[PDB]
RNA sequence: AAUUUCUACUGUUGUAGAUGAGGGAUCUCGCUCCUGGAAGAUGGUGA
RNA sequence: UCACCAUCUUCCAGGAGCGAGAUCCCUCCAAAA
């Protein structure tokens, strides 16, 4: 399909050269310089511009008399007049009344309206406050000045006069008594009792709601406003730091940067014009020329009603503003085509005449767009020259200064793994692109960055250390924006408003017809780990179970070969005398290559290896937790060690925490334990896993049943199908503890100074660790229990900030998720490949309305992206709405992605359905399914049913 | 504890993923200090 | 029994200073001696 102007940020490593005046100047990335590669772009000087300040002052100069005509709200003339008054009082001393800025904005004369609205309200508040406090009546009310207030009916005080009773009552037990149990529980109360005060005063208050909308109004011009000072302030840079002219020059394989001063720049130009075209005498010069459709915008018009432009002036005659052209696109193209026949224009503007004349002065176009794409399309200009001698005679003359460009991938040429945003600015400089009309455009700005080596690793670390690593030392980052697929419409759809939006993603959807889908993947919401994979194909759906599972039965047919590792323990050594172990980074055992140079051994000892230490299967469903690519390989096992990491950041933030709950002075003992006797703990328990809501519905006995029903079998526990499904509406966060299965988990009870049962605070130790078979050859529980125990009470093991912790931590989900999109991303071409035709990743609605999931979401989204399968949008997060509930034919589709309800899960044979069914388990109803041979785990049948169901509503899905 | 990515693991030239860049307004909720009022426990005030 | 003082404490309201989070919009190529 389709494709799209995508635009990378991107950067590279710089060396200094000769920077005779940048070092005059010389703990993130902080800019030092920037730098455009267009000639005319640079001429743009700060000093060309206006005092815009007063212009802005003039909208902001509100009188007393128009402010009733600013809002919606409607004020009875009293009250209007009450507020006149007031005003008046504060119309003392001064005067220019205003938004309220910086004085400079308005001199300390200054006034700010909000403030004084802010400051009306808050006083009103409090004098009506002590009133209540001092417990007065209707009548003294009405006799006060509060205006706001005293309109207020002699009905509804009574429920605030009564409520605050409340409060003052409730006040006193507080006081006295000192109990923290009630104590807690009198302060909900109190907060509760509140909130509907609040509720109440805000929402029963006509004459203080009003004023309210009046005030939430009065911000939002203000706000609109000062974001357009903000920016333009910051925009006005007076002393912006552009000063400089890029060039490019390429020598030996590699590409040089060259800055210029303004000054120099002109008769610079004219010295380069002189020179040959072409050669291959080692040394090239490069530069940029082009104009842009939005320039031309600017250049046509803008300026033109502040009579400082003079080109338009020239022209006057070929004319009436932009705003003139209404409704009238062949009015705008005609104009235009005018403008560049023009020859005035053609005097100045430096085009190609010849190309302009017969392709876009020459032809019509059915669309604006059209005529828009290729304007920018022709006038993007790329400039050469061949000569020796060119950099000294800049240095020697131009006074230039010189960098050097370099990275991992630039520095050996002589290999295949380059990274893939290197193929990007490699691909630029090829013949093939220049063929074909700049497809991958340069953008004619970029940026200069320092950054100050951090002190934390220099002096002891790795500086005394003699270490290899460079991070250290001084550096200078380059940053650049490169364009994709520029040659192509620029479709947004961000900007639409309701209607709008689902029209034109509709129409994006009709792209997509039924009869093409083969495959569609599905996603498990789980929270067991990470998450589930599985996929499906149309003919799975025959008419019997004898048929159904005969199909079933062809995964050689349909399955997605795999390799796994046999023993994890598995280690050697190599030419340099070290250990290696294989679990740590598997590819120093895959490719061949990297074995031999490292182990020195023979090609039949590398097949005997791979032969011995690894398995093949077909598989239709994946464990998506510890999946990884290596070298064109799946392999379920490949990064163990990420998951670890994982769940011990896991331990240590909850954990630590737990105690600095403001744990002060009291015996608040922190106890771990594998499980959990009593049922008060037990109890404490499940209400952290239910909806609170739906928890108080259930009764004492419910509650002991719901307990049962979490830590005990539920096949002897014969509970009804309506106590499961009150049961699973009450779950909250999805999981499994049956007994000691072969997922234990710890729990972190906290004891109150003694083991007193009755009493206790419990978070679910699945928010603080869990326990699996792999680890082991990592660490040892023992070790590995010593080591969490640091955590508990040894304080100073606490020498990092969560500041380090939060990010670590986020950096470390980053990781999984990446490694989650590249397996997914794999997959997706094999199957393209192997059937031919596209295929719909369907996920778990989980959305904002209902943490990894919505990382899992983004990022996902945008590998897709630039296959251009799903259409261009704001933010993904900022655009879902309803129409995903309580329907199990529920469907929200945007381009082949696709959300579904979560109503029903694992339990669901993928045969004869109805029958409740477990991995390893034949089908009670014994329709004859087996998963032996076709998944991995249990849960692998929840993410081949998603797909499954998935599937059939998007077919049911029916634009007719 | 080799890095545009120091971001992941291993590790002085590997496997993966990386648009992102900068920036700002509004609104809520937590924690400290200040001013006034409410309201409460003592000891002196007159039976 | 009542006006004020002594003492310590709880609460609300209002103001300032500090911290976290949702939600939205913008930025990323143009001139004449």
């Amino acid at each position: 399909m389709e494709t799209y102007k995508v635009t990378k940020t991107i950067r590279f490593k710089l060396e200094a050269q000769n920077v005779p005046e940048i070092q005059k100047d010389i703990s993130g990335g902080l800019p030092v310089a920037k730098a455009s590669f267009n000639y005319y772009t640079i001429n743009k000087k700060p000093v060309d511009f206006g005092n815009e300040k007063s212009e802005l002052e003039s909208r902001l100069k509100i009188s007393i008399d128009t402010i009733f005509k600013l809002t919606r709200e409607n004020f009875s003339k009293k009250i209007e007049e009450a507020i006149t008054a007031d005003i008046q009082k504060e119309l003392n001393n001064g005067k220019t009344l205003l938004l309220g800025d910086v004085p400079m904005l308005g001199i300390e004369n200054y006034v700010s309206l909000r403030q004084i609205l802010k400051n009306i309200k808050s006083n009103q508040k409090k004098a009506f406050s002590d009133l209540m406090q001092s417990g007065k009546n209707y009548n003294e009310l009405k006799a006060t000045n509060l205006y706001l207030l005293n309109t207020i009916e002699q009905r509804q005080f009574d429920n605030y006069k009564v409520k605050t009773n409340e409060l003052e009552k409730l006040a006193v037990k507080i006081n006295q008594a000192t109990n923290d149990n009630q104590k807690k529980e009198l302060i909900s109360n109190k907060q509760r009792v509140a909130k509907q005060r609040g509720i109440i005063m805000r929402d029963n208050f006509a004459t203080w709601k009003s004023f309210s909308n009046f005030y939430r109004t009065i911000s939002q011009e203000h706000g609109k406003i000062l974001a357009l000072l903000k920016g333009i302030e910051k925009e006005r840079t007076e002393s912006q730091l552009l000063k400089y002219w890029a060039l490019i020059l390429e020598n030996n394989g590699q590409h040089k940067l060259i800055l210029i001063p303004r000054e120099k720049a002109a008769s610079c130009k004219q010295w380069i014009a002189s020179l040959n075209p072409s050669g291959d005498k080692l040394t090239k010069l490069f530069w940029f020329e082009s104009l842009t459709y939005r320039s031309l915008q600017k250049l046509c018009f803008g300026f033109t009603e502040n009579g400082n432009n003079k080109f338009n002036k020239n022209i006057q005659n070929l004319l009436n503003g932009e705003f003139a052209f209404q409704g009238d696109e062949q009015k705008k193209i005609k104009f235009y085509q005018s403008v560049l026949e023009s020859k005035y224009a053609q005097s100045v503007l430096n085009i190609p005449i010849q190309q302009v004349q017969a392709d876009i002065i020459n032809q019509s176009f059915a669309s604006l767009d059209d005529f828009q794409i290729a304007l920018e399309k022709i006038c993007y200009r790329l400039f050469a020259v061949v000569e020796a001698n060119i950099e000294a005679e800049l240095l020697k003359n131009d006074k230039a200064q010189i960098f050097n460009i370099t990275s991992s991938d630039l520095r050996k040429e002589a290999k295949d793994k380059i990274k893939s945003h290197t193929q990007i600015w490699k691909a630029f400089w090829t013949s093939e692109n220049k063929q074909n009309n700049f497809e991958t455009r340069l953008n004619p700005e970029i940026t200069i960055t320092y950054r100050q080596p951090k002190q934390s690793k220099i002096d002891k670390y790795g500086e005394r250390s003699q270490k290899n690593n460079r991070y250290l030392h001084a550096q200078y980052t380059l940053i650049t924006t490169i364009s994709e697929h520029s040659n192509s419409p620029t479709k947004i759809l961000s900007f639409m408003s309701d209607d709008e939006f689902k029209s034109s993603v509709d129409t994006f959807n009709k792209k997509f017809k039924k009869d093409e889908i083969k495959f569609a993947f599905g996603i498990d919401n789980g929270e067991v780990e990470l998450s589930t994979l599985g996929v499906y194909f149309p003919a799975f759906d025959k008419t019997t179970y004898k048929e159904k599972v005969a199909e079933l039965e062809k995964v050689n047919d349909y399955g997605f070969e795999v390799l796994t590792i046999r023993n994890l323990n598995y280690k050697e050594t190599d030419y340099n005398g070290k250990e290696r172990k294989i679990i740590q980074n598997p590819s120093y055992f895959l490719k061949k290559e990297n074995y031999l140079r490292t182990f020195n051994k023979s090609e039949t000892a590398y097949q005997k290896m791979f032969t011995e230490q690894f398995e093949k299967k077909k598989l239709l469903t994946l464990d998506l937790t510890t999946a990884k690519v290596i070298c064109g390989h799946i392999v379920t096992n490949g990064d163990v060690p990420a998951l670890f990491n994982l769940w011990l950041k896991h331990a240590q933030r909850n954990i630590f925490e737990m105690n600095d709950h403001i744990q002060k002075e009291t015996a608040k003992k922190i106890v771990l334990k594998n499980q959990l006797d009593t049922d008060n703990e037990k109890l404490k328990f499940a209400e952290y896993i239910s909806k609170e809501k739906e928890f108080g519905k259930l009764n004492d006995d419910e509650k002991m049943k719901y307990t049962k029903w979490i830590f005990e079998d539920r096949d002897q526990n014969n509970f009804t199908e309506v106590e499961n499904k009150k049961f699973k509406r009450c779950q909250k966060i999805y999981g499994n503890y049956s007994t000691k299965a072969k997922a234990p988990v710890l729990f972190a009870s906290c004891f109150i100074d003694e083991e007193l049962q009755s009493v206790t605070d419990i978070f679910d130790v699945r928010h603080i660790f869990k326990k699996r078979e792999d680890f082991y050859a990592l660490k040892t529980e023992e070790e590995i229990k010593q080591l969490i125990d640091s955590y508990n009470t040894n304080r100073a093991s606490h020498d990092i900030s969560n500041e380090e912790l939060d990010l670590k931590i986020l950096n470390t989900k980053k990781a999984l998720v990446a490694n989650a999109v590249g397996v997914i991303d794999f997959l997706y071409k094999h199957y393209e490949r192997r059937l031919g035709g596209e295929g719909l990743i369907i996920k778990e609605g989980f959305g904002t309305g209902k943490n990894i999931y919505r990382i899992l979401e983004r990022k996902l989204y945008q590998k897709f992206q630039n296959y251009g399968l799903v259409p261009p949008i704001k933010s993904l997060m900022a655009v879902r709405a309803n129409g995903i509930e309580n329907n199990k034919n529920a469907i929200l589709q945007l381009g082949n992605v696709g959300f579904i309800d979560p109503a029903g899960t694992s339990q669901e044979c993928p045969v004869c359905i109805e029958g409740r069914l477990e991995h390893t388990t034949t089908c009670p109803n014994k329709c004859g399914f087996n998963s032996e041979r076709i998944m991995h785990s249990n849960d692998g049948i929840a993410s081949f049913n998603i797909a499954k169901r998935g599937f059939n509503n998007f077919v049911k899905s029916k634009t007719d």
